Protein backbone atom coordinates (compact mmCIF):
# COMPACT_ATOMS: atom_id res chain seq x y z
CA UNK A 1 0.00 0.00 0.00
CA UNK A 2 1.09 3.60 -0.56
CA UNK A 3 4.42 3.69 -2.39
CA UNK A 4 8.00 2.54 -1.85
CA UNK A 5 10.59 2.01 -4.58
CA UNK A 6 13.90 3.37 -5.86
CA UNK A 7 14.17 4.35 -9.51
CA UNK A 8 17.53 3.96 -11.25
CA UNK A 9 18.40 6.24 -14.16
CA UNK A 10 21.81 6.39 -15.84
CA UNK A 11 24.35 6.22 -13.00
CA UNK A 12 22.10 7.54 -10.22
CA UNK A 13 19.00 6.35 -8.37
CA UNK A 14 16.36 7.89 -6.10
CA UNK A 15 13.75 6.69 -3.59
CA UNK A 16 10.19 7.98 -3.28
Amino acid sequence: RGGRLCYCRRRFCVCV
